[PDB]
């Protein structure tokens, strides 16, 4: 994870670039919006998350975004989650619960935080990216997501919470039913952001 990449995760935090392509909104909740951009040739999507979360310190949100022990405790979709050091870098293992019949997806990835000061503005950036380890091969029954990259930026909203900007992408290695995106858009994520807000109140 280079310097530049961290800097790059701050751009849309101030100003949302979405005009270059067909980003369509998909969700608005708790003052958070999710845009998605379909890659017509692969059926694959990219997501962008903007918004605010009052009632949750930028600095809280960051620490919690990093706390696996805690995440395992409050996040209902985590089936398994743990960290190990490999070389000098932290490697995260995360298995996500999928609505059966669908098999869960699990991730092996590098995750790194950096609290920045961009012109006196104190921001928090976390980038994630896929990696592989010979000791951690694929598990039968679970779908290993081999392509995954994410970035997230947290600034205060000046008031009680924090404004964020998240960029997301992975190849779930199998079709994702529209119904699941519909459950996700309309109930899944809305309820998540809530438990998370609430999990932030009880740190
Ligand atoms: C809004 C419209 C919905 C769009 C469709 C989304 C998903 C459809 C595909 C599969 C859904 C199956 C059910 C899974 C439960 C989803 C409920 C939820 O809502 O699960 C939050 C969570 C954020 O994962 P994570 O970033 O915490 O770490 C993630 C690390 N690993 C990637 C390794 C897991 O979703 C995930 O993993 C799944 C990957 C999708 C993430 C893309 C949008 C992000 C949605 C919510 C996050 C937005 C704001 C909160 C984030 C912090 C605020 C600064």
């Amino acid at each position: 994870f280079s310097e530049e990449q961290f800097w790059e995760a701050c751009a849309e935090l101030q100003q949302p670039a979405l005009a270059g392509a067909d980003w369509q909104l998909l969700v608005e909740t708790s003052g958070i919006s999710i845009y998605r951009l379909l890659d017509k040739k692969t059926g694959l999507y990219e997501y962008k998350v903007f918004g605010v979360l009052e009632d949750c310190s930028p600095t809280l949100l960051a620490d919690i975004y990093m706390d696996s022990d805690y995440r395992k405790q409050w996040d209902q979709y985590v089936k398994e989650l743990y960290e190990q050091e490999c070389n000098g870098e932290t490697v995260v293992y995360w298995e996500v619960k999928y609505p059966f019949p669908m098999s869960n997806r699990d991730y092996v990835y590098l995750r790194q935080r950096r609290d920045l000061d961009m012109e006196g503005r104190k921001i928090h950036v976390i980038l994630a990216r896929s990696t592989s380890m010979p000791q951690l091969g694929e598990r039968s029954g679970v779908i290993r997501v081999k392509q995954y990259k994410q970035s997230l930026a947290i600034e205060s909203d000046g008031k009680k919470g924090s404004k964020v900007f998240m960029y997301y992408f992975d190849n779930p290695g199998g079709q994702i039913p529209s119904w699941l995106i519909n459950w996700a858009a309309k109930n899944g994520v809305p309820n998540f952001l809530k438990d998370m807000a609430r999990a932030c109140q009880n740190y």
